[PDB]
């Protein structure tokens, strides 16, 4: 199981080989201001998304990064966020682990 697809429609999104240990773990669990919990997996790279609007620094979970919502490009399901404007790396993807399906290439 080396590739991740959108759990709702099957759109190709990312790969196990593209997981990124930010802060020493690719997995981060975080809460938004509405108290929703997200088990976030960091990826260096993703595809098949649509990044919505312009970046925002408000409530950013990752120091020095601004965020844009990442929808599945096919079905519109909220898969995570694209993070940017930071350093080493300048950008990365934080994707919600239970909204993805993992399986064979
Ligand atoms: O790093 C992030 C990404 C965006 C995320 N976020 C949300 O998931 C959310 C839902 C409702 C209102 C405001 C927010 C918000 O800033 C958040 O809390 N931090
Ligand atoms: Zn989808």
């Amino acid at each position: 199981a080396s590739i991740f697809r959108c759990r709702q429609c099957g759109q190709t999104i990312s790969r196990r080989d593209w997981l990124l240990p930010m802060g020493g773990d690719h997995e981060h669990v975080v809460f938004n201001p509405a108290g929703m919990i997200f088990r976030v997996w960091c990826f260096s790279l993703a595809q098949g998304l649509r990044l919505i609007g312009a970046p925002s620094g408000e409530f950013s979970w990752f120091k020095g990064y601004d965020w844009t919502i990442a929808l599945c490009g096919q079905c519109g399901s909220h898969l995570g966020w694209h993070f940017e404007g930071g350093s080493q790396p300048q950008t990365f993807f934080g994707l919600i682990k239970d909204r993805l399906a993992e399986g064979p290439a």
